[PDB]
């Protein structure tokens, strides 16, 4: 599916791991965590996964090292073979 990371929208990294969790529709017990995050990529979320990140920068100040983490699981999850087609905007 296709995922939107609206930036201006992320109040914290909470957030964020909102956001994900609505766009790959992760469970109720979302982590939301990295471990957890990844965790649903390598096996929950359905790939071709595209990850529209949204005002990229807006959503790691915030919540510092918020967004540079769970993007930074995206592209790695993107390099363990997934197709999560990572838009940096």
């Amino acid at each position: 599916k296709k995922a939107v990371i609206n930036g201006e929208q992320i109040r914290s990294i909470s957030d964020l791991h909102q956001t994900l969790k609505k766009e790959l529709a992760l469970p109720e017990y979302y982590g939301e965590n990295l471990d957890a995050l990844w965790d649903c990529l390598t096996g929950w979320v359905e790939y071709p996964l595209v990850l529209e990140w949204r005002q990229f920068e807006q959503s790691k100040q915030l919540t510092e090292n918020g967004a540079e983490s769970v993007l930074q699981v995206f592209r790695e999850a993107k390099a363990e073979g997934c197709d999560i087609t990572i838009i940096l905007s």
